[PDB]
């Protein structure tokens, strides 16, 4: 949903690991089986991700993604709920901002001293702001390929000197602009302590069925002669299905003071079919314009490697490497380096902090994700 630099400052500080490593309450969103690693009691977590991006040769500004968690740990069970947000933008510009708020309902169980199982069911709210410029040639290539339809086509081609159509659907540029939808996702994982120092973990993340995103949009016809004629109406996006993913990984704790974790993850873009329809209906007339953009993606592999050193009773230090690349059934991979630390102000109060620098690819893409969280733990153990 994000970009697996991980979930929370402990995972992100270690390059994205978490299939077998106790990343805290964020395990709800990675491998919920790891929640059995948390101490008994009640855990409240507050944090956010602060993403600033830069692109050499679309807002760079600080994106803020908050995370809330409540986890109960007693005996063999863990129960959790939270709210995990992601924010970011892709690319009269062509752009898409995607907001995903995932609200897990999570549980985990120690089957025995070696085997832990866990699952989450997400309620998922997806929101997209977008702008899409289509010139006269592109409309043509797409009208002859049977990809544009709707009674708005002939009236638009008859705009004098028509140069481009602009689909705008943005909360920030017009009130109620954008589209949104509630949906459902989830994950099912386990951990296995096969060796006293080596734990292995596996989690399958389900395909998120987001369902039809609806809302408001403007379609502006651009003409040097006739001005920019905006038409207002309803917009519907059709077939989204965030892809399933499989994460397998291992944690090795040479001592309580020093651990290393490594994870491998396959994201299954190829099994998301592509019927991605875009329909706009003009609110005065009921005249519509229909549009397909079936864009296929290939599977992605991600490798995550990090380490953690407990220094004294209050300080923990982390570092990690992250490598994402298209999959085996020619592309530049994305690499990221990370570091982080934790401070415990008390047995009940811990601050975690994370910094990750990523790079992709004539295009250069630089991205810094700052991650900070606070956990307040009230213990119980009877």
């Amino acid at each position: 949903a994000f970009n697996l630099v991980g979930v929370g400052p402990v995972s992100q500080g270690m390059g994205g690991i978490g299939a077998a490593f106790n990343i805290g309450a964020q395990g709800m969103m990675l491998n919920p089986a790891t929640l059995t690693q948390m101490q008994e009691g009640m855990h409240l977590g507050l944090g956010m991700d602060i993403i600033t991006a830069e692109l050499e040769v679309r807002n760079n500004g600080p994106y803020v993604a908050p995370e809330l968690s409540l986890v109960w740990r007693g005996e063999r069970y863990a129960l959790g709920v939270g709210a995990f947000a992601s924010d970011g933008v892709g690319t009269l510009e062509n752009y898409s901002r995607l907001i995903v708020l995932r609200i897990p309902f999570s549980a985990a169980y120690q089957v025995n001293e070696k085997l832990s199982v866990g699952a989450s069911l997400d309620a998922v709210w997806t929101s997209v702001n977008l702008g899409l410029l289509l010139d006269t040639t592109q409309i043509g290539t797409l009208v002859g390929q049977g990809q544009v339809s709707g009674s708005l086509m002939p009236a638009l081609l008859s705009v004098p000197e028509l140069s481009a159509g602009y689909l705008s659907a943005d909360n920030h540029r017009a009130s109620g602009g954008g589209v949104d939808s509630w949906g459902i996702g989830g994950r099912l994982g386990l951990t296995y302590q096969l060796t006293p120092k080596t734990r292995v973990g596996i989690v399958y993340n389900f395909k998120t069925h987001v369902g039809d995103l609806s809302g408001n949009a403007d379609l502006t016809a651009v003409s040097a002669v006739a001005g920019n004629i905006p038409l207002s109406g309803e917009l519907k996006l059709h077939n989204f299905e965030m892809p399933a993913s499989l994460v397998a990984g291992i944690s090795h704790e040479f001592s309580d003071q020093f651990a290393v974790a490594f994870d491998y993850k396959r994201v299954y873009w190829s099994d998301v079919m592509d019927d991605i329809e875009v329909n706009f209906k003009q609110k005065a007339t009921g005249d519509t314009i229909n549009l397909k953009l079936p864009f296929n993606y290939r599977d992605t592999n991600v490798y995550s490697l990090g380490a953690q050193y407990r220094y004294g009773a209050n300080w923990v230090f982390r570092a990690g490497v992250h490598y994402a690349q298209l999959a085996n059934p020619p592309s530049t991979p994305t690499t990221s380096l990370s570091g982080g630390f934790s401070y415990a102000f008390s047995p009940e109060d811990v601050v975690d902090f994370s910094l990750a620098y990523g790079f992709k690819k004539e295009v250069s893409h630089s991205q810094i994700v700052t991650s900070i969280s606070y956990t307040k733990s009230f213990h119980h153990h009877h």
